[PDB]
Protein backbone atom coordinates (compact mmCIF):
# COMPACT_ATOMS: atom_id res chain seq x y z
CA UNK A 1 0.00 0.00 0.00
CA UNK A 2 1.11 3.70 -1.27
CA UNK A 3 0.12 5.97 -3.75
CA UNK A 4 -0.61 4.35 -6.51
CA UNK A 5 -1.75 5.75 -10.16
CA UNK A 6 -3.32 4.32 -13.70
CA UNK A 7 -0.87 1.50 -15.30
CA UNK A 8 -0.45 3.49 -18.92
CA UNK A 9 0.89 0.57 -21.08
CA UNK A 10 -2.08 -1.14 -20.96
CA UNK A 11 -4.20 -0.95 -23.66
CA UNK A 12 -7.32 -1.87 -21.29
CA UNK A 13 -8.66 -4.15 -18.03
CA UNK A 14 -11.07 -6.51 -19.53
CA UNK A 15 -8.49 -9.22 -18.92
CA UNK A 16 -7.30 -8.04 -15.25
CA UNK A 17 -11.52 -8.13 -14.50
CA UNK A 18 -12.12 -11.26 -16.15
CA UNK A 19 -9.12 -13.17 -14.25
CA UNK A 20 -10.08 -11.16 -10.82
CA UNK A 21 -14.15 -12.64 -11.54
CA UNK A 22 -12.62 -15.98 -12.44
CA UNK A 23 -10.69 -16.24 -9.60
CA UNK A 24 -12.87 -15.22 -7.13
CA UNK A 25 -15.69 -17.44 -8.22
CA UNK A 26 -13.19 -20.22 -8.23
CA UNK A 27 -11.79 -19.64 -5.02
CA UNK A 28 -15.12 -19.07 -3.16
CA UNK A 29 -16.28 -22.80 -5.08
CA UNK A 30 -13.05 -23.97 -3.35
CA UNK A 31 -14.94 -23.67 0.07
CA UNK A 32 -18.17 -24.84 -0.89
CA UNK A 33 -16.92 -27.74 -2.53
CA UNK A 34 -14.18 -28.90 -0.04
CA UNK A 35 -16.14 -30.97 1.90
CA UNK A 36 -17.64 -32.48 -1.20
CA UNK A 37 -13.97 -32.63 -2.27
CA UNK A 38 -14.71 -31.06 -5.78
CA UNK A 39 -12.72 -28.23 -5.14
CA UNK A 40 -9.92 -26.87 -7.66
CA UNK A 41 -11.93 -26.78 -10.82
CA UNK A 42 -13.11 -31.02 -10.21
CA UNK A 43 -16.67 -29.70 -10.24
CA UNK A 44 -16.55 -28.40 -13.30
CA UNK A 45 -15.40 -31.59 -15.12
CA UNK A 46 -17.99 -33.25 -13.32
CA UNK A 47 -21.07 -31.57 -14.70
CA UNK A 48 -19.84 -31.59 -17.91
CA UNK A 49 -19.71 -35.17 -17.58
CA UNK A 50 -23.04 -35.15 -16.36
CA UNK A 51 -24.66 -32.91 -18.95
CA UNK A 52 -22.63 -35.36 -21.33
CA UNK A 53 -22.51 -38.90 -20.55
CA UNK A 54 -20.56 -40.67 -23.08
CA UNK A 55 -17.94 -37.56 -23.56
CA UNK A 56 -14.67 -38.59 -23.65
CA UNK A 57 -11.57 -36.89 -22.69
CA UNK A 58 -10.74 -34.84 -26.24
CA UNK A 59 -13.92 -33.49 -26.31
CA UNK A 60 -14.02 -33.16 -22.73
CA UNK A 61 -10.99 -31.27 -23.01
CA UNK A 62 -11.72 -29.38 -26.43
CA UNK A 63 -15.70 -28.18 -24.52
CA UNK A 64 -13.33 -27.11 -21.35
CA UNK A 65 -10.76 -25.44 -23.38
CA UNK A 66 -7.81 -27.04 -21.70
CA UNK A 67 -5.23 -29.24 -22.35
CA UNK A 68 -5.84 -32.97 -22.23
CA UNK A 69 -3.00 -33.48 -19.39
CA UNK A 70 -5.32 -31.26 -17.78
CA UNK A 71 -8.18 -33.45 -18.17
CA UNK A 72 -6.77 -37.00 -17.03
CA UNK A 73 -5.71 -35.62 -14.41
CA UNK A 74 -8.65 -33.98 -13.21
CA UNK A 75 -10.75 -37.82 -14.02
CA UNK A 76 -8.30 -39.75 -12.76
CA UNK A 77 -9.23 -37.52 -9.23
CA UNK A 78 -13.13 -38.08 -9.81
CA UNK A 79 -12.91 -41.92 -10.68
CA UNK A 80 -10.56 -41.86 -7.26
CA UNK A 81 -13.45 -40.09 -5.47
CA UNK A 82 -16.10 -42.44 -7.24
CA UNK A 83 -17.28 -39.56 -8.69
CA UNK A 84 -17.42 -40.36 -12.74
CA UNK A 85 -16.52 -44.40 -14.35
CA UNK A 86 -14.43 -44.41 -17.39
CA UNK A 87 -14.75 -47.14 -20.14
CA UNK A 88 -12.18 -47.74 -22.87
CA UNK A 89 -14.26 -47.05 -26.42
CA UNK A 90 -15.17 -49.86 -28.80
CA UNK A 91 -13.85 -48.31 -31.98
CA UNK A 92 -10.59 -46.19 -30.65
CA UNK A 93 -8.94 -48.64 -28.66
CA UNK A 94 -6.84 -45.59 -26.93
CA UNK A 95 -10.26 -43.36 -25.85
CA UNK A 96 -12.38 -43.22 -22.84
CA UNK A 97 -16.08 -42.42 -22.44
CA UNK A 98 -16.43 -40.73 -19.52
CA UNK A 99 -19.94 -41.77 -17.19
CA UNK A 100 -21.37 -40.06 -13.99
CA UNK A 101 -21.65 -42.56 -11.20
CA UNK A 102 -24.46 -43.24 -8.88
CA UNK A 103 -23.31 -40.72 -6.72
CA UNK A 104 -22.39 -37.42 -8.77
CA UNK A 105 -26.23 -37.60 -10.01
CA UNK A 106 -26.99 -36.43 -6.31
CA UNK A 107 -24.17 -34.09 -6.49
CA UNK A 108 -24.98 -32.72 -9.87
CA UNK A 109 -28.53 -30.90 -8.93
CA UNK A 110 -26.82 -29.25 -5.64
CA UNK A 111 -23.13 -28.19 -8.11
CA UNK A 112 -26.28 -26.48 -10.13
CA UNK A 113 -27.86 -24.75 -7.58
CA UNK A 114 -24.55 -23.66 -6.21
CA UNK A 115 -24.06 -21.79 -9.97
CA UNK A 116 -27.42 -20.11 -10.14
CA UNK A 117 -26.52 -18.75 -6.54
CA UNK A 118 -23.30 -17.51 -8.16
CA UNK A 119 -24.89 -16.04 -10.80
CA UNK A 120 -27.10 -14.20 -8.83
CA UNK A 121 -24.45 -12.76 -6.70
CA UNK A 122 -22.62 -11.71 -10.21
CA UNK A 123 -26.22 -10.22 -11.18
CA UNK A 124 -27.12 -7.73 -7.72
CA UNK A 125 -28.01 -4.31 -8.94
CA UNK A 126 -28.44 -5.19 -12.47
CA UNK A 127 -31.32 -4.86 -14.66
CA UNK A 128 -32.40 -7.02 -17.06
CA UNK A 129 -31.19 -5.04 -20.37
CA UNK A 130 -27.77 -5.37 -18.75
CA UNK A 131 -27.53 -8.57 -17.72
CA UNK A 132 -28.45 -9.22 -21.67
CA UNK A 133 -25.74 -6.80 -22.84
CA UNK A 134 -23.09 -8.20 -20.89
CA UNK A 135 -24.41 -11.50 -21.66
CA UNK A 136 -23.91 -11.47 -25.58
CA UNK A 137 -20.68 -9.46 -25.54
CA UNK A 138 -19.06 -11.70 -23.15
CA UNK A 139 -20.28 -14.80 -25.51
CA UNK A 140 -18.87 -12.45 -28.69
CA UNK A 141 -15.12 -12.15 -26.58
CA UNK A 142 -15.45 -15.74 -25.73
CA UNK A 143 -15.98 -16.99 -29.38
CA UNK A 144 -12.59 -15.03 -30.08
CA UNK A 145 -10.48 -16.27 -27.81
CA UNK A 146 -11.97 -19.85 -28.65
CA UNK A 147 -10.65 -19.16 -32.35
CA UNK A 148 -7.09 -18.27 -31.14
CA UNK A 149 -7.02 -21.23 -28.75
CA UNK A 150 -8.09 -23.97 -31.73
CA UNK A 151 -5.42 -22.11 -34.26
CA UNK A 152 -2.83 -22.31 -31.10
CA UNK A 153 -3.58 -25.61 -29.41
CA UNK B 1 -21.68 -35.99 -29.83
CA UNK B 2 -25.26 -36.51 -30.33
CA UNK B 3 -28.24 -34.42 -30.64
CA UNK B 4 -28.53 -31.93 -27.33
CA UNK B 5 -30.75 -29.57 -26.20
CA UNK B 6 -30.33 -26.21 -23.91
CA UNK B 7 -29.95 -26.64 -20.01
CA UNK B 8 -33.61 -25.26 -18.78
CA UNK B 9 -32.14 -25.30 -14.84
CA UNK B 10 -29.22 -23.45 -15.04
CA UNK B 11 -30.63 -19.77 -14.43
CA UNK B 12 -27.92 -18.28 -16.75
CA UNK B 13 -24.80 -19.00 -19.27
CA UNK B 14 -22.83 -16.22 -17.84
CA UNK B 15 -20.18 -18.53 -15.79
CA UNK B 16 -20.01 -20.95 -18.39
CA UNK B 17 -19.06 -18.12 -20.64
CA UNK B 18 -16.76 -16.81 -18.20
CA UNK B 19 -14.54 -19.98 -17.48
CA UNK B 20 -14.87 -20.90 -21.31
CA UNK B 21 -13.06 -17.20 -21.64
CA UNK B 22 -10.40 -17.91 -18.63
CA UNK B 23 -9.69 -21.17 -19.68
CA UNK B 24 -9.29 -20.05 -22.92
CA UNK B 25 -6.74 -17.39 -22.42
CA UNK B 26 -4.73 -18.88 -19.75
CA UNK B 27 -4.30 -22.61 -21.65
CA UNK B 28 -3.17 -20.26 -24.30
CA UNK B 29 -1.06 -18.21 -21.47
CA UNK B 30 0.40 -21.72 -20.70
CA UNK B 31 1.66 -21.98 -24.64
CA UNK B 32 3.25 -18.78 -24.66
CA UNK B 33 4.95 -18.89 -21.09
CA UNK B 34 5.66 -22.52 -21.47
CA UNK B 35 9.88 -21.52 -22.22
CA UNK B 36 9.75 -18.72 -19.65
CA UNK B 37 8.35 -21.21 -16.82
CA UNK B 38 5.49 -19.08 -16.19
CA UNK B 39 3.21 -20.91 -16.75
CA UNK B 40 -0.32 -22.10 -14.76
CA UNK B 41 -0.87 -18.20 -13.09
CA UNK B 42 2.80 -17.64 -12.47
CA UNK B 43 3.18 -14.34 -14.90
CA UNK B 44 -0.10 -13.58 -13.26
CA UNK B 45 1.73 -13.48 -9.79
CA UNK B 46 5.26 -12.01 -11.05
CA UNK B 47 3.02 -8.58 -13.14
CA UNK B 48 1.74 -7.74 -9.60
CA UNK B 49 4.59 -7.64 -8.15
CA UNK B 50 6.87 -5.68 -10.65
CA UNK B 51 3.96 -3.50 -10.35
CA UNK B 52 3.73 -3.19 -6.61
CA UNK B 53 7.34 -3.67 -5.48
CA UNK B 54 7.44 -4.61 -1.71
CA UNK B 55 4.02 -6.01 -1.56
CA UNK B 56 3.24 -8.70 0.93
CA UNK B 57 1.89 -12.29 0.61
CA UNK B 58 -1.24 -10.93 2.49
CA UNK B 59 -2.05 -8.45 0.00
CA UNK B 60 -1.15 -10.06 -3.08
CA UNK B 61 -3.65 -12.60 -2.35
CA UNK B 62 -6.15 -10.12 -1.39
CA UNK B 63 -5.62 -8.66 -4.71
CA UNK B 64 -5.76 -11.67 -6.85
CA UNK B 65 -8.40 -13.00 -4.83
CA UNK B 66 -7.30 -16.61 -3.96
CA UNK B 67 -6.52 -18.13 -0.38
CA UNK B 68 -2.68 -17.28 1.02
CA UNK B 69 -1.63 -21.11 0.21
CA UNK B 70 -1.41 -20.96 -3.37
CA UNK B 71 -0.10 -17.70 -3.02
CA UNK B 72 3.05 -19.27 -0.80
CA UNK B 73 3.28 -22.01 -3.75
CA UNK B 74 3.09 -19.88 -6.19
CA UNK B 75 6.07 -17.71 -4.87
CA UNK B 76 7.88 -20.29 -3.82
CA UNK B 77 8.02 -21.40 -7.47
CA UNK B 78 9.30 -17.76 -8.52
CA UNK B 79 11.42 -17.55 -6.40
CA UNK B 80 13.35 -21.07 -7.30
CA UNK B 81 13.22 -20.29 -10.66
CA UNK B 82 14.87 -16.41 -10.08
CA UNK B 83 12.31 -14.03 -10.92
CA UNK B 84 11.22 -12.98 -7.28
CA UNK B 85 13.42 -12.45 -4.12
CA UNK B 86 11.40 -12.46 -0.62
CA UNK B 87 12.48 -10.82 2.28
CA UNK B 88 11.33 -10.92 6.10
CA UNK B 89 9.05 -7.75 6.70
CA UNK B 90 10.76 -5.23 9.87
CA UNK B 91 7.85 -5.05 11.41
CA UNK B 92 5.91 -8.20 10.95
CA UNK B 93 8.41 -10.80 11.61
CA UNK B 94 6.23 -13.19 9.94
CA UNK B 95 5.33 -11.45 6.99
CA UNK B 96 7.49 -10.84 3.68
CA UNK B 97 8.19 -8.40 1.00
CA UNK B 98 8.17 -9.53 -2.30
CA UNK B 99 10.58 -7.91 -4.83
CA UNK B 100 10.97 -8.44 -8.31
CA UNK B 101 14.48 -9.51 -9.03
CA UNK B 102 16.41 -7.76 -12.39
CA UNK B 103 15.65 -10.72 -14.79
CA UNK B 104 11.60 -10.21 -14.22
CA UNK B 105 12.28 -6.78 -15.17
CA UNK B 106 12.93 -7.59 -18.68
CA UNK B 107 9.92 -10.15 -18.99
CA UNK B 108 7.62 -7.51 -17.67
CA UNK B 109 7.06 -5.90 -20.77
CA UNK B 110 7.36 -9.38 -22.73
CA UNK B 111 3.96 -10.39 -20.58
CA UNK B 112 2.28 -6.88 -20.59
CA UNK B 113 2.87 -6.91 -24.75
CA UNK B 114 1.65 -10.45 -24.16
CA UNK B 115 -1.78 -9.31 -22.55
CA UNK B 116 -2.42 -6.32 -24.93
CA UNK B 117 -2.25 -8.34 -27.81
CA UNK B 118 -4.54 -11.09 -25.84
CA UNK B 119 -6.96 -8.26 -25.38
CA UNK B 120 -6.70 -7.37 -28.96
CA UNK B 121 -7.60 -10.71 -30.07
CA UNK B 122 -10.88 -10.29 -27.03
CA UNK B 123 -12.04 -7.27 -29.16
CA UNK B 124 -12.00 -8.62 -32.40
CA UNK B 125 -14.79 -7.11 -34.57
CA UNK B 126 -15.73 -4.80 -31.48
CA UNK B 127 -17.09 -1.44 -31.58
CA UNK B 128 -15.66 1.25 -29.11
CA UNK B 129 -19.09 1.58 -27.64
CA UNK B 130 -19.28 -2.31 -26.63
CA UNK B 131 -15.85 -1.93 -25.64
CA UNK B 132 -16.75 0.58 -22.97
CA UNK B 133 -19.90 -1.43 -22.23
CA UNK B 134 -18.81 -4.86 -21.55
CA UNK B 135 -15.65 -3.38 -19.46
CA UNK B 136 -18.04 -1.53 -17.13
CA UNK B 137 -20.74 -4.49 -16.39
CA UNK B 138 -17.89 -6.80 -15.95
CA UNK B 139 -16.38 -4.35 -13.57
CA UNK B 140 -19.79 -4.20 -12.04
CA UNK B 141 -20.41 -8.59 -12.19
CA UNK B 142 -16.14 -8.49 -10.71
CA UNK B 143 -17.09 -6.17 -7.57
CA UNK B 144 -20.06 -8.19 -6.35
CA UNK B 145 -18.59 -11.23 -6.36
CA UNK B 146 -15.23 -9.38 -4.51
CA UNK B 147 -17.80 -8.35 -1.79
CA UNK B 148 -19.11 -12.00 -1.55
CA UNK B 149 -15.11 -13.40 -1.43
CA UNK B 150 -14.49 -10.92 1.06
CA UNK B 151 -17.26 -12.50 3.17
CA UNK B 152 -17.22 -15.82 2.99
CA UNK B 153 -12.77 -15.88 3.09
Amino acid sequence: RGSHMLIKTLDSNILREVGTLSRAVNSINDIKYKELKLQKGQFTFLTRICENPGINLVELSNMLKVDKATTTKAIQKLIKAGYVDKKQDKFDKRGYNLTPTDKSLEVYELIIEEENRSIEICFDNFTDEEKQVVTKLLEKMSKNVENEWFKVK
